[PDB]
């Protein structure tokens, strides 16, 4: 199957000209939307979201990972294997960041096979289309990684820093705000529990110049409506929640605001 | 095929993961996505939505409604086959309330068996994805109804007034606005049809201290553009509209508010 | 395979019930959405999408186009056959204006076969879920064009004013603006291209009042951030960005505007 991502949106044409150009390779093709919704040229939203939408995608899934306002410049167009047996197809511009990073990298290939591409005379800035989306597709059909073009032996890496526990605290980012304004960060939930503490247990939240209390519980039904909770979201990461509410409003906080978690 | 209903988003890449897990249980699992855009935890507009669309599904059908604020919590996961030969995975939450009055039940599963499940050790707040969604995958791939676990008897129900004829009228609520602005009630179009109206007539819309008169019509062009108009939606519910313009401004309603419709 | 549009949008349940009704009329049907977003009863936005996604979509592609304001009146339901041998499944208000005129039309049948319907008895404000949709799935399934019913020899046009080049400078209209912000014209860049204007040359953009000056380029980062640039968009249209910006507001123009490219 193949992971599709990107920053285009629902609203216009593309995906769908993109999901036609892959069906008329492969019309087998079994094409999953992750999100098309990633906010415009962001492609540190995309690296995250692509991480975690990944462990639950099986091994030889080929992710198509568009967010690249570089289109069309001297960047290179990649396909990176991983250790875990994935492959990605994305702009090199660090949206593969994250797996890189969680997954370790087997292998690189730059797009060089022009015989893979959708049009003889790809678009300038819509190689999504003319490049990438044909290239996963033959690669989703058995096409060996080596016809891709030749190796790459380094690659764009978006600047991250690691959260870390200091001070019977951990100090982190927010990530992701999802629609029900449920705030994840980049904290592991298994580093929060190096603080020595236990669903049940209160902790503090520091956000800017605020601070509150919060349960550490498991579902969003564990504390009365409207409360806060700190709790491991469905990818392992530390997530702070308002039960029947919307956390990001709570806290007033948005992705990439420095957040802070003290026992 | 898999009926699909959520309070998710398209935005997040909950929706994706979800669809890849039912693809890895079943590659030729067919999912329709009903709708990911139900107002977050709101089971009442869920239930609405689930019996309208399932009229189109055929029978055999499985339908995976997840709008479950209570993930996680003693709130039990079950499987519902109605007497039109349909299937629900779902909270126990009420969200299969007007499927089951609708159709009526002809047995109930709770969701027992592990082996059924995503994970071994299932997320405390995706059920959707660890538990719902591969439960849905099964039973589409034929899995008989009694390998899910044992049976209930009773069931979550939300409470519902029952709208009725007295005096000339009929009083009832607005159970869906649609992206036109379209008011859709919970009023039968049969039931209206008991005032002795017929299309062509004129009748008096009240909601709130306000009242209008609309045409009965059949299509929005049966009226001059703007005007208000009385017709049985798709699903035969009394909907009023604006011919090329937004009822639920015109009206200044929203969904929940009390209707009704007099001679 | 069949090209979905409509201005439904994603939020309703009715894109999924037209879905559900294709694949029970044939469960082999691939479905790719175009979009569903097209504003309500825009049809002139439709008839410029549908166009501009078909040149990505085979021959023998059957669209099921549906933007109805009319939906329910004596505006005829038809099915129309391309020179590039593509099929149409549409209301004939004008949606299918651009593929006709620069495709050419080899063939136009009214809908007529009742055989073909989803329902016996069709609803009279959704023809897209029980005409139009079910007509779709049994082309796409083989079904001879002439089966449809009989021929029509006209069918409604949109009246659309010709962009030319007068003056050293080429007039023309904002098509689409999409989720970036970019401003696409009706404005072939071949025409563009006659002002004898080459990459790296600087034109003027005059919209309403206003003025600007903005270079030709080729990709969005042949420029510095934030500045504008006018090229060719994946569909052979001249379109106005900003890089790593939208140009929709920096121009403030909404589609429909006229727009002015001076030498
Ligand atoms: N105005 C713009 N400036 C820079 N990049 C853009 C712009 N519009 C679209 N893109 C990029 O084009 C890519 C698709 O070819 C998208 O991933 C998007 O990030
Ligand atoms: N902050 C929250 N409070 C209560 N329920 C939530 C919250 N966020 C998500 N959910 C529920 O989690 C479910 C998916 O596991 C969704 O159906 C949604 O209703
Ligand atoms: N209030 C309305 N007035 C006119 N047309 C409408 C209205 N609501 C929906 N439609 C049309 O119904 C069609 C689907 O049957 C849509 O394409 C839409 O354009």
């Amino acid at each position: 199957m193949i992971g599709f991502l990107t920053d285009w949106g629902l609203k216009s044409h593309y995906v769908g000209v993109a999901k036609a150009v892959i069906k008329r390779i492969n019309p087998s093709a079994e094409i999953i939307d992750i999100t098309h919704e990633v906010e415009p040229f962001n492609v540190r939203k995309a690296s995250h979201v692509l991480y975690r939408a990944s462990l639950d995608f099986p091994p030889s899934t080929v992710f198509l990972v568009v967010v690249d306002y570089g289109v069309g410049t001297s960047r290179k167009a990649i396909v990176m294997k991983t250790k875990n047996d994935q492959y990605f197809v994305a702009p090199d511009n660090g949206v593969l960041t994250v797996v890189a990073e969680e997954y370790g990298v087997a292998e690189i290939r730059e797009i060089e096979n022009r015989e893979l591409f959708y049009k003889k005379n790809p678009s300038f800035t819509f190689h999504g289309r003319d490049i990438f989306a044909p290239v996963a597709a033959h690669l989703d059909m058995g096409l060996p990684l080596e016809r891709v073009g030749d190796r790459l032996l380094s690659y764009e890496v978006l600047k991250m820093r690691k959260p870390v526990v200091e001070n019977e605290k951990v100090i982190g980012e927010v990530a992701i705000v999802d629609t029900f304004g449920n705030v994840s960060t980049n904290i592991p939930f298994d580093l929060f529990l190096k603080l020595s503490v236990d669903f049940d247990d209160v902790v503090r939240v520091r956000v800017g110049r605020k601070e509150f209390k919060a349960a550490v519980a498991k579902a969003f039904g564990d504390v009365d409506t409207g409360e806060l909770l700190v709790h491991p979201d469905s990818a392992g990461f530390l997530e702070i929640a308002v039960n029947l509410g919307d956390a990001s409003q709570v806290l007033s906080v948005k992705e990439g605001d420095e957040i802070e978690i003290c026992r």
